[PDB]
């Protein structure tokens, strides 16, 4: 099968491990440990195709640049998670698009930008204009998801398996 390699990244609590076990387990799951980084492996199918995917879910414990950097070069997507609650988890994912791209050196890199939290919209911090206006600087789609409802959670992952299949 093809196996499809998603990084979750994006700050902390941003919602990177609810994603990944709503899209794993159907589960919300609000007390995973912060701290705690882990893979997981799915058959799915993608348009008709059996593949895998291995998702990464990142946690920010790796501070060594050249193991950080090793990580992403074998990554082949990368979602890349802020929470609209939080306008500094927005400004974070530059940092996180540019170590991509320094280790991808492809701007065209599989990666969409994903607003989580959609359910707390009284509590928005970051407009839906200013994410999209980040995306088409950066080229990249822009979803805002809810690992609480499930809102769009498929589809970022199913989304970015359509931009590896398509590019690699
Ligand atoms: N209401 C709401 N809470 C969320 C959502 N996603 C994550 N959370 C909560 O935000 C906290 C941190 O989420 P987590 O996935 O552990 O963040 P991570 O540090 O990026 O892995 C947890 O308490 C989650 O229950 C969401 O879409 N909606
Ligand atoms: S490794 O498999 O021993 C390992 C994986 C993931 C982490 S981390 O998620 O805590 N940190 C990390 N890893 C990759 C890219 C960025 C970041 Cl922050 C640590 C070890
Ligand atoms: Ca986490
Ligand atoms: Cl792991």
């Amino acid at each position: 099968l093809a196996l499809h390699k998603v990084i979750m990244v994006g700050s902390g609590g941003v919602g990177k491990s609810a994603l990944t076990l709503q899209f794993m387990y159907d589960e919300f799951v609000e007390d995973y440990e912060p701290t705690k980084a882990d893979s997981y492996r799915k058959k799915v199918v993608l348009d008709g195709e059996e593949v895998q995917i291995d998702i990464l879910d990142t946690a920010g414990q790796e501070d060594y640049a050249a193991i950080r950097d090793n990580y992403f070069r074998s990554g082949e997507g990368f979602l890349c998670v802020f929470s609209i609650t939080e306008m500094e988890s927005f400004a974070a994912t530059a940092d996180f698009r540019e170590q991509i791209l320094r280790v991808k050196e492809d701007e065209n890199v599989p990666f969409l930008l994903v607003g989580n939290k959609s359910d707390l919209e009284d509590k928005r911090q970051v407009s839906v204009e200013e994410a999209k206006n980040r995306a088409e600087q950066w080229n990249v789609n822009y979803v805002e998801t809810s690992a609480k409802t499930r809102a769009n959670v498929d589809k970022v992952f199913f989304d970015l398996m359509r931009e590896i299949r398509a590019r690699l």
